[PDB]
């Protein structure tokens, strides 16, 4: 009934020319009982039904504790299906279990998702699934594990694309989260924010958003400190 582990978030959004309302979606929600959800996605009141609609199907295959390579073509299905062509949507979903700290993310997309422990920046990705097998939409299942302390980022690809005289967007970002020292998730969200916009001098050519996930022992707060 108690959760081990906690989670500390923020989140910084910005809009096209400096405008006051975005295109990119996300979410971060504690999904049942000892799971814990965030999501960013690019590509109407309608339309953010559906997405969350088909965001609760991936979920819940996710969860199931089928292999990987299952969820893969079962997750593509979902897609075709519920999805056109001429829509290029991206979506970057990653759920915690609060008790042992174990993470499945989810990407759909280019747009790379990190952890950061100490000073080590890891860039999550999984391999391309062997060829002849088809990935209509190169969705990615990847599975690590936790350890409290953990940032975690994700960003929309117009944050990720923002820098401008870049050509090295990855290795871009890496740079500039080893450089954070603050291990607040809200302050390291602006901070990446401002980073790319001082890059452009103002200008703001896409939405651009990022989620910082860190995650923490749930120690109760009463709790005080040992000491050696």
């Amino acid at each position: 009934h108690h959760h081990s582990y906690r989670v500390s978030t923020g989140a910084a959004h910005a809009a096209k020319g400096g405008g006051l309302v975005s295109g990119d979606s996300y979410s971060m929600m504690e999904l049942g009982a000892r799971k814990y959800a965030i999501a960013i996605s690019d590509g109407g009141a309608r339309a953010h039904f559906e997405s969350n609609e088909t965001i609760k199907l991936l979920e819940k295959i996710l969860e199931s504790g089928i292999d990987e390579k299952i969820a893969i073509k079962t997750i593509n299905s979902i897609l075709s299906l519920r999805t056109t062509d001429e829509i290029y949507s991206t979506l970057d979903l990653s759920i915690i279990d609060l008790q042992d700290a174990s993470c499945k993310f989810l990407k759909v997309g280019s747009t790379p998702s990190f952890i950061k422990r100490g000073d080590q920046v890891m860039k999550v990705q999984a391999s391309n699934l062997p060829i002849g097998i088809i990935n209509e939409f190169d969705v990615e299942v990847v599975s690590e594990q936790l350890k409290a302390g953990d940032l975690l980022i994700m960003m929309s690809d117009g944050i990720f694309e923002g820098p401008k005289h870049v050509e090295n967007h990855d290795l871009w970002m890496k740079r500039k989260m080893k450089g954070l020292k603050t291990n607040d998730p809200q302050e390291i969200a602006d901070l990446l924010m401002e980073e790319v916009i001082r890059t452009r001098s103002g200008q703001i050519e896409d939405d651009m958003t990022v989620v910082v996930v860190r995650i923490d022992h749930n120690t109760p707060k009463w709790a005080s400190i040992p000491v050696p």
